[PDB]
């Protein structure tokens, strides 16, 4: 069929999912509903067909899906809903606040035979993707050591990502693309964590973190989000055994420096080379949504892998508010003790 | 005419560069040098330098009122105690031992026979680190509350005996003190905690790199890093606080400082494609939200660890390489090593 689509939170994402949503071969955004007034208004103003309510939207049987971009607090029982109405849900990053949160999700999705998918779209940022080539055609031999790092200086912005209770806060906004990244690329299981949260702006959500991660298969990476910074540290810096590789910015400006278990090293004998072109990551996020409800394709986003990265974020605040290093990703729920 | 005479011990690397050093102070001047090797004792005898036959025989000359220790590190607690004893003054290179407790031994017995021991923290007059530390005095970011101190390279671990466990080797002990005391000389706060992971990438007994990261009491954090695997370096410094943050990318002295402006708190900036989506909070700050300034000329450290030396010497002067700060530094880098090797995080 044309699958039907409708948008619920038509605030910065929201909005922007009307373009991405259409791009897709057999999708249609097909109404939206929000709580406010004004949102709905500018919604109408595209010509979109505006809900009275969120019941109405699971009542209409013309609907095949909704697209969660709520603050982060509502995703859970707003996906809950739709799954039990019969819709196929995607839902915006972070998916839920904890880790148990999806598992609940994905039994309802099981039960009711209906899709669940997070938005990742940045496994398909182009700056990642030739990481990932490099990782895998071992551009710079076996990449052993990865520093990823997103900074600004514009502090946190809007109004709910300041607050606890919304899921505010870096690690939750911009950490969880990046330990998706992450995790999609390492095949190895977390041996440890150690992490520190900024709370220089004086927010009670953090404002940017750091966090050591250590792979079963030696892998080590540093992950770091940062919004006080008025100077930015590079985008990636990656180091494998055969050279080193850097990309400055967004705008894919970087180099790879070369050599001519590692080889005792010399800076006199090195050559320096463009970056690769990037790996390729097909269909995009809504092609492949549609194939897998479809049933033609295997999501390239699984609930699993967003699975390890909710209980790496929890292994990431736990080790920060202790303060101690943790040694796996397991055992951070809380639900006992 | 009153100069303190100096003999060199161990004339390798350091120690032959030792001479140029102590020569150019005020009143200390090199009497002469003593190497274990035949071979290296010949080769400061043809730089015109009186040569001793034994460290006995330093020890045991009248006209010799200090020494300087450059010998590998496992050697240094043998020679300085063996000296204090003798009467001398003692200059030993970095580290000065491989374990904090071999320090508070010399320390007593410096104490117990009335004598100087100062280690040779030359790096704190390191001209990239007096720009930081005239930032962090100056206030120039405002309240400096993070700092990232790094050395890259790509030519592995140097020499020698710098490979082996046996003689303190590895990048901890070559550069990491360096870089740890630069630190802990310039924050007025004890450490509470430590995070550490070594480098092992070259597949020696010892560490050809490592990262740790540092939290003060004060909150103040730190991560310092030594790579020698490096094939593009990071730069040398980055420091954030509440008012900017600065960068000093190399041993050129090249950076600069951005600050925020009055007008940055009802500004908005303009969007950017950043990836797959678009970003207002990770967009460059509008034009009006920012300035960006040159670094600042490095504060002053005077005089120089030598004549410094001689003026604790003539008791005029406080010593700049204070021995208890480098013994907080050996506690830190035991720290360190106990960090790594446990996979922990090491409190106090
Ligand atoms: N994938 C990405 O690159 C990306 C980018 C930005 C935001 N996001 C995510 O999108 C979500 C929303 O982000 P945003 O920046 O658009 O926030 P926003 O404040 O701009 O939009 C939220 C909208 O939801 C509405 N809303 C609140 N509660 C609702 C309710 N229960 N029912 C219906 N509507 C409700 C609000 O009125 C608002 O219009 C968050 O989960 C965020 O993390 C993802
Ligand atoms: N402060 C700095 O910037 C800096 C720089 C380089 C080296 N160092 C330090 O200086 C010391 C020596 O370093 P190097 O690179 O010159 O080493 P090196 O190998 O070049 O020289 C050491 C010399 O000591 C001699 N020696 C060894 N055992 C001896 C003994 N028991 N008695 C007398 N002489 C002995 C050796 O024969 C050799 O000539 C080390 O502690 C090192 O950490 C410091
Ligand atoms: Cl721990
Ligand atoms: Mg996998
Ligand atoms: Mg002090």
């Amino acid at each position: 069929k044309k699958y039907q689509l409708v948008i619920v939170g038509y605030g910065g994402m929201g909005s922007y999912h009307v373009t991405l949503a259409s791009a897709a071969d057999n999708l249609e955004v097909h109404g939206v509903f929000d709580i406010l007034a004004e949102k709905r208004e500018a919604a109408a103003q595209k010509g979109l067909k505006i809900y009275e309510s969120y019941e109405a939207v699971l009542a209409d049987e013309k609907v095949d899906a909704v697209l969660i971009a709520t603050p982060n607090d509502s995703h859970k029982e707003l996906a809950i809903s739709a799954l039990e109405a019969g819709k196929h849900v995607v839902c915006e990053k972070p998916v839920t606040m904890t880790s148990e949160d999806l598992l609940a999700i994905m039994d309802v999705a099981k039960r009711v035979n209906k899709h669940f998918m997070v938005h990742q779209n940045r496994r398909w940022d182009e700056d990642f993707l030739i990481i990932k080539e490099m990782f895998e055609q071992k551009t710079i031999g076996e990449m052993f050591h990865l520093e990823s790092r997103v900074h600004g200086a514009n502090g946190i912005p809007g109004d709910w990502r300041h607050l606890k209770a919304h899921g505010g806060g870096m690690v939750l906004d911009w950490g969880v693309h990046l330990l998706d990244q992450l995790l999609f690329l390492v095949d190895s299981n977390v041996k440890s964590v150690s992490a520190n949260l900024s709370f220089a702006l004086g927010d009670e959500v953090d404002d940017g973190f750091v966090t050591f991660i250590t792979f079963e298969n030696g892998i080590t990476a540093q992950i770091e989000v940062g919004t006080t910074n008025f100077i930015k540290l590079p985008r990636w810096y990656v180091k494998g055994t055969e050279g080193t590789g850097i990309i400055h910015d967004w705008d894919l400006s970087g180099e790879i420096v070369k050599p001519t278990t590692m080889a005792p090293p010399s800076e006199e004998a090195t050559n320096t080379l463009s970056l690769p072109a990037p790996a390729k990551l097909a269909p995009s996020f809504y092609n492949n949504f549609v194939d897998v409800l479809n049933n033609t394709s295997e999501p390239i986003v699984q609930n699993e892998e967003v699975y390890q990265v909710l209980k790496l974020i929890e292994a990431i605040f736990e080790a920060a508010e202790t303060n101690r290093t943790v040694h796996s990703i397991e055992g951070h729920h809380h639900h006992h003790h």
